RNA sequence: CGGAGAAUGUUAUGGCGCGAGCGCAGAGAAAACCGG
């Protein structure tokens, strides 16, 4: 009938005609062809929509939150910075949908694992937590101008990628 | 006796009360003690009323825009990261605020003076402008964050708990610093 | 008090109730309608 997998598919198409400001659960009922009083046991109200979305949008194109075989921390951080920004560029308004959101147990476990990683690496425990920090926030602000401007030098792209450059190689100095 | 300056003063009064989800221009109004008509003629809808705060919290706080005398580029750049901060946490949700305003031509020609000041200090054109918006993004997304974590006080694992133990400055301090130290080896 | 988490509408120079004035409300509105 209708499941979990048809109500985020249909509102993740509905976020990118609309976008985060107009996304109502009353245009993805009508969307689905269901009354509102029947997605409400799917999806409560907007607020639990958009957590939703935050969440599928993480699992569908954040997948480099762990490191490789034998790849560095710099690399590390290089491809969960990169993958990072690309769950927040999969929809329209995806950083804006992730900001207002809260971190799952899942990713603060997850979390807890870079640190781990990092520490493993010659890191302090405080500078570990530093660094995912920094490279988080700067992927977050970058992501979020860029969106902001989507409205409308050129490409986000070369200043993303040369900013988290300044970062890794900003940490490959206070290691020593 | 309604001015301009009495009618930021408040909205920002009732930013800080409501925060930006909350702030409309009649809540406004009825704080003034006018009619919505009224307040109009000053201020046409949210979008001015944010465009206006955005600028005022930046003239208030937004003091380290440009170089002192002899102050080194690095010392500049953790300087006007640090005036940028101050200004965006100067009220509740300011980050928010500050984020969907478009800079006016007198943040156009500040730029332009920080990417020549730079350009001066052996930046090349093309690494200062990444400098600035590597920095400005970061102070953006940690305040932005910030101000979102302080609002979910309304409510794990050790190692991650042995880190907690507190405040997002330390996070923004080293960070900041993690940029102008990787700024340095980007010249050499 | 209930149908009802109704409709419509979004972020308000407007919409609405009472009657210049007083008052109501925002995506889990204010109105309006039906029922005891």
């Amino acid at each position: 009938r209708l499941d979990k997998s048809k109500v985020i598919n249909s509102a993740l198409e509905l976020l990118n005609e609309v976008g985060i400001e107009g996304l109502t659960t009353r245009k993805l009922a009508q969307k689905l062809g269901v009354e509102q009083p029947t997605l409400y046991w799917h999806v409560k109200n907007k607020r639990a929509l958009l957590d939703a979305l935050a969440i599928e949008m993480l699992d569908r194109h954040h997948t480099h939150f762990s490191p490789l075989e034998g790849e560095s921390w710099q690399d590390f951080l290089r491809n969960n910075a990169k993958s990072f920004r690309n769950a927040l560029l999969s929809h329209r308004d995806g950083a804006k949908v992730h900001l207002g959101t809260r971190p799952t147990e899942k990713q603060y476990e997850t979390l807890e694992n870079q640190l781990a990683f990092l520490t493993q690496q010659g890191f302090s425990l405080e500078n570990a937590l530093y660094a995912l920090s920094a490279v988080g926030h700067f992927t977050l602000g970058s992501v979020l101008e860029d969106q902001e401007h989507q409205v409308a030098h050129q490409g986000a792209e070369p200043a993303f990628l040369h900013g988290l450059e300044s970062l890794i190689r900003g940490f490959e100095v206070q290691l020593t």
